[PDB]
């Protein structure tokens, strides 16, 4: 929106002392003669006058200090200094020396202490339009991130990043990743993407965050890195559990697709991530509602089916599937009502791959033995043992026939 206006003192719309009537007209007369004049389009008119020496002399102008005598003006006038600085910037195209000295003198000013919430809410958009169009000054967005998007969490609250400004603001900051100069740091820092995972906590900005994260996955894998795998993965687990039993569901079922798509991007995946992925598809089956879950157990063995490569070098045996990827989740102690029932999904997705992979041929002899110990881990379950009552005659069948 625009910028606050500077108050005055007193005011009055149609020992008191009003203002007098002739010195009013003589004061309107003053107005007309100032708006005649083109102050606006005359200093800033041409775009030979901008130059290097009016921004240092307009930046070091700005008042600094509170005062009794300046309450008035002092919010305001800053931020008038720091848009028309950045304005006339934007004219000039030289980066050696000019946008780190605006970068410092507006970090300087924005420290500055008895600011009310507004104006600070307004200083990060210049900030990061400053970063966006300088280069080379990560130090800078380092502290910014740090400091005055972490630390600082009362005066970003919810409603803030839920109007256009947030969301603008949101828009550049993540064009900031896409820029030659600036991918640098933004793969890995642990700051960034602990940021993420807080504004993903939120509601409001799930589309825009899932829609800019698919966008840049689609585009290409370089984001994906292996110094960044579990953030990220962590980052679309918290987005996928955003059940509430309304849109949002679908949401969620893209962003399970997406995790499943995620494998197929590059071949180069280690042996610490596959399980990763296996759990983090796993573990949104035990969620309260039950589209998700039926979404969740097609879509696991989907990808266990297509998108896996037995005789790459990653995994020696087709069993650190199961006993590397989808162990973890069946070792649930003191879980009482979160542990009765859903045990036989994962169990037949076991068993289907089981069936897929021996129809295929690549297994050994202990394999059946170990997945019938897995089965009697978990056999004294009445539910569990009347399913397990219809193992032989499959295993019978499917041992039949594929080698006859």
């Amino acid at each position: 929106s625009n910028l606050p206006k500077p108050s005055p003192e007193i005011s009055i719309n149609k020992g008191d002392e009003e203002p007098t009537e002739e010195e009013i007209k003589s004061s309107k007369k003053a107005m007309e003669c100032i708006k005649s004049s083109n102050i606006a389009a005359s200093v800033f008119g041409n775009e030979s006058n901008i130059t290097a020496d009016l921004i240092k002399t307009l930046l070091d102008s700005a008042k600094t200090e509170k005062n009794a005598d300046n309450s008035r003006y002092f919010e305001a006038e800053l931020l008038f200094i720091i848009e028309l600085t950045i304005a006339l910037f934007l004219f000039c195209k030289e980066e050696k020396e000019l946008g780190k000295f605006i970068l410092q003198k507006v970090f300087q000013l924005s420290h500055t202490k008895g600011l009310t919430k507004r104006t600070v809410r307004r200083m990060l958009t210049y900030k990061i339009l400053l970063i966006s169009l300088c280069a080379d000054q990560t130090e800078y967005l380092s502290k910014l991130i740090n400091d005055e998007l972490l630390k600082k969490g009362d005066i970003f609250t919810q409603k803030f990043f839920a109007t256009n400004q947030g969301k603008e603001f949101l828009k550049r900051l993540f064009s900031l990743t896409e820029s030659e100069f600036y991918r640098g740091f933004l793969l890995g820092n642990e700051n960034f993407w602990k940021f993420l995972r807080k504004v993903t906590a939120m509601k409001e900005q799930s589309e825009s965050i899932f829609e800019y994260l698919n966008e840049s996955i689609k585009t290409d894998s370089n984001i994906l890195t292996n110094e960044n795998f579990m953030w990220v993965l962590g980052l679309l687990d918290e987005i996928s559990s955003m059940g509430a039993v309304k849109k949002s569901i679908e949401l969620s079922l893209k962003s399970i697709q997406l995790t499943s798509h995620l494998l197929e991007d590059n071949n180069d995946l280690r042996k610490n991530e596959i399980f990763a992925i296996i759990q983090a598809l796993a573990h949104q089956c035990i969620n309260p509602c039950k589209q998700i879950s039926e979404f969740a157990v097609v879509t696991l063995e989907q990808t266990l089916i297509n998108k896996i490569e037995i005789p790459t070098n990653e995994m020696e045996s087709v069993e650190e599937l199961i006993e590397g990827g989808l162990l973890p989740l069946l070792n649930s102690s003191e879980t009482q009502e979160d542990q009765k029932i859903l045990i036989s999904s994962i169990l037949t997705i076991i068993s289907n791959v089981y069936l897929h992979y021996l129809k295929l041929g690549k297994t050994s002899n202990e394999t059946f033995l170990k997945i019938l110990s897995i089965f009697n881990k978990f056999v004294e379950d009445s539910d569990i043992e009347k399913k397990l009552q219809q193992l032989i005659l499959d295993k019978k069948s499917i041992e039949k026939g594929n080698g006859s």
